[PDB]
């Protein structure tokens, strides 16, 4: 009936910091699991609430116990921990897993007599992190409710990455690819969903030590970025480069071997030096010294090479899946489905007629999926849902409440909805960088027009002007446009898609609209679009239509409403504090058109 899915390990931060040197200030801060801790609630096979702890605790990609998200999810339903029939995790760390780990660490070709240091820390992880006893402890201590062992279901990560996909795909029968990084033991799985049943083809499975995702993570670090937070800069860089031939791609020759049966392996996948083992190889393959490694022309080259291996491998994978099922509807989920550029290639160059990637293709989504995996096994008939607007909402008074605490800092005017829209439109007529706070808090990495900074993409300078006022200049991060679905066909080369409401896909820009929307476009002539309707986001649809009618411009820019390193603003306070620590020209929060003094 009622199921709560969650991700989080209160101690993994300090555990990974201490045992494995992954401190909160390291470039590896985001490169241990439990990142994107969140809670999610199904009631009678309906998703009624979901928020990520990072939106609440204000710590980007948090690994914390999802205390704030759980309470909020239960309060949204006027229910309590006891009422919750079941609790789903989205990590299946079974006793049998640890053994193969303790066992495997024992068979280490590089025993330093410090296989103990290894086995010892993996035990400190197991007894305070991955263990069922450790979960029931952590839950009980943070909730106050004492998690009965009978209520806890630990769901394999991928079966949750997928269960998420399945909740949003709108599909029925379908093939699935899960390519994620951090996982239990498998890095990538494939199979199908036929007559509502999941069957995994074991023959296509890939171990955790041949992680294509990790390879991309190690490229993101090598080039001077964060390995498991900012890979978008490589995808971004890749757009300034011409892809090399797959023969001359040093990553497809010496690192990545395409084995028969849609399989693949990585060199140095057993090297004991860990993931850092590859750093020295890229140096050889790419002629890297300490001076050249973070220079643009070099980065563009590693990024180009890296971008292709993902497209090459995943293609190799799904062309095998194609010959393994007649189903031509795909579910793609896992880290690697954050590569919106590849996602559109898989759709257009491979025999699958529908590739579907959710806002929770990422890990935050295992929290939702955990619950959906449980819900289905229980004959709980799942209500189809397509909305990412799943998190906290704020009322007139709550906003007026917070806007009294900042009267010394900002003036405002509460308006009718039909005119909050109209005024913002005339502002977006000029070069305004505005903040849009509306509806419930979008789930997942990308903002979808409830916590967004809007701006007009027709101003020649606009890319620099947004970067200058939003204080978050990202040299390699392209901006993305919102467009009414009814205009997407005419504005973009949409190929085999009618709509893309989750910016999980990237489309080329028809050269009749390329000047009008150029700030929402990459050097690729590409754009990470968001299709909008009166059904998806009524107020964002109202806004778009009016701004177009005044400007004859079919798209606005939708960029995440945050400061650098900060997660997406969750609350009115969150929004106002961002507004005032930036040079955003106005905030529209609810029915208040806020101005600075």
């Amino acid at each position: 009936m009622i199921i709560l899915g969650y991700n989080g390990f209160s101690q993994i931060a300090e555990l990974f910091g201490r045992l494995y040197g992954y401190t909160a200030d390291s470039v590896d801060r985001h490169s241990f699991l439990g990142h994107d801790a969140a809670a999610a609630l199904f009631v009678d096979g309906e998703l009624v609430a979901a928020v990520e702890e990072e939106r609440m605790n204000r710590q980007k990609k948090t690994t914390a116990f999802p205390a704030n998200a759980m309470r909020w999810c239960l309060e949204q339903a006027g229910i309590s921990y006891e009422d919750v029939d079941y609790y789903a995790f989205g990590w299946n760390f079974t006793a049998e897993f640890a053994d193969a780990a303790i066992t495997g660490l024992a068979s280490a070709p590089i025993p330093p007599e410090y296989k103990f240091q290894a086995i010892g820390s993996f035990g400190e992880l197991w007894n305070g992190a991955l263990g069922r006893t450790a979960l029931i402890e952590d839950f009980t201590r943070h909730t106050g409710y004492a998690l009965p062992d009978e209520k806890l279901i630990t769901v394999p990560h991928h079966r949750a990455h997928l269960a998420c996909g399945r909740t949003f795909s709108g599909l029925g029968d379908a093939a699935f690819l899960i390519n994620d990084g951090q996982a239990e033991a498998d890095s990538a799985i494939m199979g199908e969903v036929r007559d509502g049943k999941v069957e995994v083809f074991e023959r296509f499975t890939i171990d955790a030590k041949n992680s294509l995702a990790q390879l991309f993570a190690n490229i993101t670090r090598y080039l001077g970025f964060t390995p498991n937070n900012d890979e978008y800069k490589v995808m971004g860089l890749a757009g300034f480069g011409k892809a090399p031939d797959e023969q001359d791609n040093p990553l497809l020759t010496k690192v990545v071997t395409l084995e028969e049966g849609g399989r693949y392996s990585l060199a140095l996948a057993n090297d004991p030096r860990g993931p850092r083992a590859y750093d020295p190889l890229f140096d050889e393959l790419f002629d890297g010294n300490d001076d050249n490694r973070q220079e643009f022309d070099f980065r563009v080259r590693v990024a180009c090479a890296a971008q292709q291996v993902i497209e090459a491998v995943t293609a190799h994978q799904l062309r095998a899946l194609a010959e393994a099922t007649e189903l031509r509807d795909l579910i793609f989920e896992g880290g690697l489905a954050l590569n919106c550029v590849n996602n559109t290639k898989l759709l257009e160059e491979l025999p699958f007629t529908r590739v579907e990637v959710s806002f929770g293709a990422s890990d935050p989504g295992v929290s939702i999926g955990a619950a959906a995996h449980v819900a289905r096994e229980k004959s709980v008939a799942l209500t189809p849902t397509e909305s990412p607007y799943l998190g906290p909402e704020f009322g007139e008074d709550e906003i007026r409440a917070t806007l009294e605490e900042y009267t010394s800092s900002v003036t405002w005017e509460q308006l009718p909805s039909d005119e909050v829209v109209g005024k913002t439109a005339e502002l977006l007529t000029g070069k305004t960088v505005i903040g849009w706070f509306q509806g419930r808090t979008e789930y997942g990495p990308r903002a979808l027009g409830n916590r967004s900074i809007l701006a007009n993409p027709s101003y020649a300078d606009m890319k620099d002007v947004i970067n200058n006022r939003v204080k978050h200049r990202e040299p390699f991060r392209p901006f993305a446009p919102i467009v009414l679905e009814e205009n997407a066909a005419r504005v973009f080369e949409m190929g085999r898609k009618e709509r893309s409401p989750y910016m999980t896909f990237v489309f080329p820009v028809r050269p009749e609209y390329t000047e009008k929307i150029a700030a929402a476009t990459h050097v690729d002539a590409t754009s990470r679009i968001q299709t909008v309707t009166e059904d998806s986001n009524p107020r964002l649809a109202a806004l778009l239509r009016e701004f177009t009618s005044r400007t004859d411009v079919p798209c606005l820019v939708n960029t995440s409403f945050n400061v650098a390193g900060e997660p997406i603003v969750c609350s009115p306070k969150d929004a106002v504090e961002c507004f005032l620590g930036t040079d955003i020209d106005h905030l529209v929060i609810g029915d208040f058109l806020v101005s600075k003094r």
